[PDB]
């Protein structure tokens, strides 16, 4: 599927941060648009790191999956870009960035009805995702991008996209696996084939505890064993001190995956508040 894009049509900016085995940047894409006209257009940058250029084609399905799919709550692709030793992923430049840091700087301001938006956009762009079948694999708020602040004297709502999970967990070391308990579900943690699309809908639950907790990170006091533990003792997270959805949360977050809900049905929750 993926549109090539030359590395002498694409400019390295700002470094924005790092994924798994991965670091992101902002850039400019030179490129020829619509009617002929000549553009440079923001982009998402996504450079695979060289060490790890053996994670390369989990790092280029990722994207491949999602682009293959348009929706409004959906990430744009706009191409790959391979030069020799670099496996570059150009996408979307989303203009506010990750939703966690946005909660953590916002936090005295967002209330509960911004909050109860956001969670049904995921949640709509969710059961898109299970209508098609197709597995996410790394729902959380680094992963979900504002591109629209909600306008009071307007309004508008905040508008959010979900961006593409990465290398998948079916791939990546079991230890990367146990820091990322628990968005990460026990049964992945268990064996990493056990991913499905209930896999979404336990991370989906831990989405919202972030969503609710100001951009905290659930867990994060804990240490990678005592993490596993936490699974092993079915313990379950504290309800958000903005305890709206803690009971989907824990609905979502269910032990048994074939307990959770739908994403209609959970759509359905949100709905009756
Ligand atoms: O489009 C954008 C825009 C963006 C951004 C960052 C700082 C200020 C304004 C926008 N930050 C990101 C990230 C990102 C995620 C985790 C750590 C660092 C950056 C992603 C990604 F695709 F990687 F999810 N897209 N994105």
């Amino acid at each position: 599927v993926f549109h090539k894009i030359r590395n002498e049509d694409l400019i390295f900016n700002e470094s924005l941060g790092q994924g798994t085995f991965t670091k992101i940047f902002k850039g400019v894409r030179r490129e020829v648009g619509d009617y002929g006209q000549l553009h440079e257009t923001e982009v998402l940058l996504k450079v695979l790191d060289k060490a790890h250029r053996n994670y390369s084609e989990s790092f280029f399905e990722a994207a491949s999956m999602m682009s293959k799919l348009s929706h409004k709550h959906l990430v744009l692709n706009y191409g790959v870009c391979v030069c020799g030793d670099e496996n570059i992923l150009v996408q979307e430049f989303v203009k506010f960035g990750s939703l966690d840091t946005y909660l953590k700087k916002n936090k005295n301001c967002i209330n509960i009805l911004w909050k109860l938006e956001v969670a049904k956009q995921l949640a709509a762009a969710m059961h898109f995702l299970e209508e098609n079948t197709l597995i996410h694999g790394n729902v959380c708020a680094k992963n979900i991008l504002l591109i629209r602040e909600e306008d009071r004297k307007t309004g508008n709502p905040p508008f959010i996209k979900l961006s593409d999970p990465g290398i998948s967990i079916t791939v990546l070391p079991k230890d990367i696996l146990q820091e990322r308990i628990p968005w990460v579900p026990p049964e992945c943690i268990e064996n990493p084939k056990n991913l499905n699309l209930a896999t979404d809908k336990w991370s989906f639950g831990t989405t919202l505890w972030e969503i609710c907790s100001g951009g905290d990170k659930p867990l994060s006091a804990l240490d990678s064993e005592r993490k596993l533990q936490f699974y092993e003792d079915r313990h379950q997270l504290p309800a958000p001190k903005a305890a709206e959805l803690a009971n989907l949360i824990n609905n979502c977050m269910d032990y048994e995956p074939d307990h959770r809900p739908s994403f209609r049905a959970i759509i359905r929750d949100l709905n009756s508040l």
